[PDB]
């Protein structure tokens, strides 16, 4: 896990994410590869390369592939799969081009393949959403930074009352009462079902963060995108159950899925 820095090489700036920059580059000469640099002061250390090391164990193709840290030295380094057509949010902008809707509930079942795996570890991500997911070569969309926000220092993103939390993907309990579960991962995953359906359209982007936690405690949630069908949004909109309970597992959420693109070949064979 512990790789030596002198074994990478960095090729191309690719830009700042959330936890720091990152950049393209070949390890050991061989294999393409994403190196982000986490930035200084921003995370708990001590405790996410502890951390780091429960997220290597876990290993699924529809889950961004970690190859390891480089943990002496500053900054940390995370060395990780490249993905060249970078992020969900980009790529679905760039969709509204050129694309079938067949290809948008797709990129759900590659998602909700991901954190099916997640739940059957008992991992949470904690901030699911298209930010956080990556397209490869072939259009298949991975899930990434699974678990990265336990430990970010600044409160402002982590309280549930913070102005940088993620309050547009938050189910009514991780507002109200900070309780996350796999419940509450899923509430996240129907908010990215409606990012990927709305081509990356902001959730609630006409809405103030309070504004957001009054409309979800009215029982209220998002429209339904013009690109999903009726079947599609009752999909997305089970995972917006007020109580977690209610909710579906994603394995429950997965078989769904595939059974609605079933309906979605015959929509033309019914009176
Ligand atoms: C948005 C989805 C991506 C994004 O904001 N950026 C900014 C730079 C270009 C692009 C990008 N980020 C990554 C990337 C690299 C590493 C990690 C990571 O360390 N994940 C992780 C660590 C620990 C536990 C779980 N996950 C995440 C994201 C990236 C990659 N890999 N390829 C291309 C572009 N890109
Ligand atoms: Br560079
Ligand atoms: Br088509
Ligand atoms: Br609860
Ligand atoms: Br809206």
């Amino acid at each position: 896990m512990e790789i030596d820095p002198k074994d990478l090489t960095f090729l191309k700036e690719l830009g700042t994410g959330q936890f720091g920059v990152v950049k393209y580059g070949k390890w050991r000469g061989q294999y393409d590869v994403a190196i982000r640099m986490i930035r200084e002061g921003s995370m708990s250390e001590d405790e996410f390369i502890e951390e780091a090391k429960v997220m290597m164990n876990l290993s699924h193709e529809k889950l961004v592939q970690l190859y390891g840290v480089c943990t002496k030295q500053r900054p940390i380094f995370i060395i990780t799969e490249y993905m060249a057509n970078g992020c969900l949010l980009n790529y679905l902008r760039e969709m509204r081009h050129r694309f079938q809707t067949q290809q948008l509930l797709e990129m759900c079942k590659d998602v909700c393949e991901a954190m099916e795996y997640l739940e059957s570890k008992q991992f949470l991500h904690r901030d699911l959403a298209a930010r956080n997911c990556l397209v490869n070569d072939q259009g298949v969309v991975k899930v990434s930074d699974f678990g990265m926000t336990r430990y970010v220092l600044d409160d402002e993103y982590t309280s549930s009352t913070g102005s940088k939390f993620p309050v547009k993907w938050a189910s009514p309990e991780v507002l109200m009462y900070s309780k996350f579960s796999s419940k509450s991962d899923i509430w996240a995953f129907g908010v990215l079902m409606w990012e990927i359906y709305s081509l990356g359209k902001m959730p609630y982007e006409r809405f103030t963060n309070s504004e957001t936690a009054e409309h979800i405690a009215q029982g209220l949630r998002l429209p339904r995108p013009h690109l999903a069908s009726e079947r599609v949004y009752t999909i997305m909109y089970s995972c917006w159950h007020e109580k977690a309970d209610e909710r579906p597992s994603f394995k429950i959420l997965l078989s769904n899925i595939l059974d609605v693109m079933d309906e979605e070949s015959h929509h033309h064979h019914h009176h």
